[PDB]
């Protein structure tokens, strides 16, 4: 058995942007109110209240090349 | 058995943008109010209240090349 | 048995845009009010209230090339 | 007198090739025989016999840009 | 007199080759036989016999830009 | 008299090659025979016999940029 795994890649992932800007993200501008009375919990409680995990991602490129080469005998 | 795996890739994923901008994201501009009385929970509780996990993604490119080469003998 | 896997790719995925902008996203502008009284839960509770997981995605390109090359003997 | 020589060149000379090969050049494969008897030469003699100056030129690109910018006052 | 010589060059000369190869050059494979009897030369002789000055030229690119800027007052 | 020689060069001469190889040059594989009898020479003789000056040039690039900037007052 003779196996010759010789893939050739000369590819490009490219971006050109003259200017990038004037980006506004205002998550949670409104008031948050949580009133709790006489509540009962028998197991684990996870609670998130307010402004959490919000993202502003503005990469000049942000380009991705994902590649996988699997040879199984 | 003779196997010759020789794929050739000269591809391009390209983007050109003169200007990118004036982007506004206002998730949760309205008030959030949560009133709870005498409630009972016998098992696990996950609670998210307000403005969470909101995303503003403005990549100058944001281009993607995904590639997979599997050889199984 | 002789196998010659030799695909040739010279393809392009291209985008050109003069200007990209003046994008407005206002999810959850209206008031959210949640009243709960004497409720009973025998099993797990997941609760999301307000403005969650909203996305504003404005890539200058956003082009995708997805490729797969499987050889099974 | 005002002279403004401001030409803008953004040109491209591009070549893309998946594979280049299996090129065979066999000049002068046949027998060469030169029999000369009692010849007389009163002036200069230049002589080439056999297989001379043969060329195999296989550039992966071989692209050419020739440019000239002349201003005379 | 005002002379402004402000040319802008943003050019490219580009080659992309996946593979280059299997190139064969066999100049002068045939027998060469020169037989000379009683020849008379009264001036200069230049003689080349056999397999001379043959070229195999296989550049991965081989691309050229030739450029010339001249101002004469 | 005002002369402003301000040319701008941002050019590129580029080559990309996945693989370069399997190049064979066999100049003068055939037998060479030169038989001479009673020849007469009154001036200079230059003689080359066999396999001379053959070239195998295989540069990974081999790209050239030739440029000239002449200003004469």
């Amino acid at each position: 058995v003779q196996i010759v795994y010789k893939p050739v890649d000369l590819s490009k992932v490219t971006s050109k942007c003259g200017s990038l800007g004037n980006i506004h993200h205002k998550p949670g501008g409104g008031q948050v109110e949580v009133k709790s009375e006489k509540l009962d919990f028998k197991d684990r409680v996870q609670s998130k209240i307010g402004s959490l995990d919000n993202i502003t991602h503005v990469p000049g490129g942000g380009n991705k090349k994902i590649e996988t080469h699997k040879l199984t005998f």
